[PDB]
């Protein structure tokens, strides 16, 4: 997360932290007792290894009493998906098992109903991902408040002349952003889940473009049928 604070311990509690051999691979969400919604992109960077996902974590390397770390069962990519194309960009994962909710660890509530954050509403993004230019990544989770830009705002700057899609938003990423690691991340609009991180800034601190984040209300039904 580029130019934001450490988070205070824990009170994200539907913060995941999808891990490839151990290392932090992608940010995710707590959407159900054994279900985890992160980016699908995140698989493609694990072509030969073991997914888990650490749930109740504040620092990934500091014992801490909510910690606990889950097999993942079946990986549900959104069957749109194709590598290396930016839409349809949702993975939903099942833990081995379904989690000890408890204070520190608890699903967050996803928008189903189909409406826009109003442009420059500021939503917070949380993540562990590299926090400057110099790759740096941090021990403790970071987050960031980003304003939500208008859809014509977003499609000019992204895409160039052509739309972009009613199933993905924007917002700034001038001065604060999510950067690699941060994909999978939730985007919160008051107390809600508005959108997941998409690709994560390519060199974290200097892109012009904004932020893009897939809209989870566009994809309700499909977040629906996997958990039926």
């Amino acid at each position: 997360i580029l130019g934001g604070r450490e988070a205070e311990a824990h009170a994200r509690p539907y913060m995941a932290s999808v891990q490839l051999n151990g290392a932090h691979l992608c940010g995710g969400v707590l959407v159900a007792e054994q279900w985890v919604l992160s980016a699908a992109h995140c698989l493609e960077d694990a072509a030969d290894g073991k997914v888990q996902v650490l749930l109740g974590a504040h620092s990934l390397s500091q014992p801490e009493p909510s910690k606990r770390l889950y097999d993942v069962l079946r990986a549900v990519p959104h069957p749109d998906y194709q590598p290396d194309t930016i839409d349809h960009d949702l993975l939903l994962l099942q833990l081995s098992e379904k989690a000890t909710l408890g204070p520190a660890v608890r699903p967050l509530p996803w928008q189903r109903v189909d409406r826009d954050v109003a442009p420059g509403t500021l939503c917070d993004v949380a993540g562990w991902g590299i926090v400057n230019h110099a790759g740096r990544r941090p021990d403790s989770l970071q987050h960031v408040l980003l304003p939500v830009l208008d859809r014509a705002t977003c499609n000019r700057r992204t895409h160039h002349d052509g739309a972009i899609t009613e199933r993905l938003m924007c917002a700034e990423s001038n001065r604060r952003d999510s950067c690699k690691g941060d994909s999978g991340g939730p985007l919160v609009c008051g107390g809600v889940l508005e959108g997941v991180v998409s690709w994560g800034s390519r060199v974290c601190g200097n892109r012009k473009k904004p932020g893009i984040y897939t809209r989870v209300a566009s994809y309700a039904a499909w977040i629906d049928s996997v958990l039926a």
